[PDB]
């Protein structure tokens, strides 16, 4: 009864952490390491993100220079960024990669808004399933009489409040990203 509830809340908090991460990978004006973390290369038969194979210094708000842990790899990485949906032009001074992040085209903004909204919807749906799982658990507990009708009743109101609070937090992260996209 407490397990179903305390473990649900913790799952929710975790889904909100994941959502936050996922949303930060969204490309935007003001470059950041976040957008590169989803681009990855064939590193000896398995894949591996550019973010475990290189260091990502961000000089200007609209420039990013990268320093691969291994100098021969420098090229495969440059290829990766050139392939991304990020719509960016890579370059290299032989040991490092220069990447100037063009201004978002207006059409591309609305595009990425839709993406951010979708990630929210995804994370909110999963919070709701976490809740349904524990809610079905309390319903079980009430049927088999392993706690009083008043106990469970209280725990159902508490879960509902907790769920609402985390769904609301995900809408926040969305609205913030969407505002960040439109200036």
């Amino acid at each position: 009864i407490d397990e179903a509830l305390f473990d649900a809340e913790e799952k929710m908090e975790k889904a909100v952490a994941v959502a936050r991460d996922d949303l930060s990978t969204i490309r935007t004006g003001r470059a950041n390491p976040g957008m590169f973390s989803r681009i990855t290369i064939d590193y000896y038969g398995a894949a591996t993100p550019i973010t475990q194979l290189a260091s990502i210094n961000v000089p200007e708000a609209r420039l990013v220079v990268i320093k691969p842990y291994e100098a021969n790899q420098l090229r495969a990485i440059e290829t990766a960024i050139r392939n991304s949906d990020l719509g960016v032009n890579p370059t290299n001074d032989g040991a490092l990669i220069r990447v100037a992040v063009p201004q978002l085209t207006e059409e591309r903004r609305r595009e990425l808004v839709k993406q951010a909204k979708h990630k929210g919807e995804e994370a909110k749906v999963s919070v709701r399933n976490i809740r349904r799982k524990a809610m079905e658990e309390l319903h079980r507990i009430r049927k088999e009489g392993e706690a009083g009708e008043d106990e469970v009743g209280r725990a159902e109101k508490d879960l509902d409040k907790t769920t609402h609070q985390y769904v609301t937090q995900i809408d926040e992260l969305v609205k913030h990203k969407e505002g960040e996209l439109l200036e």
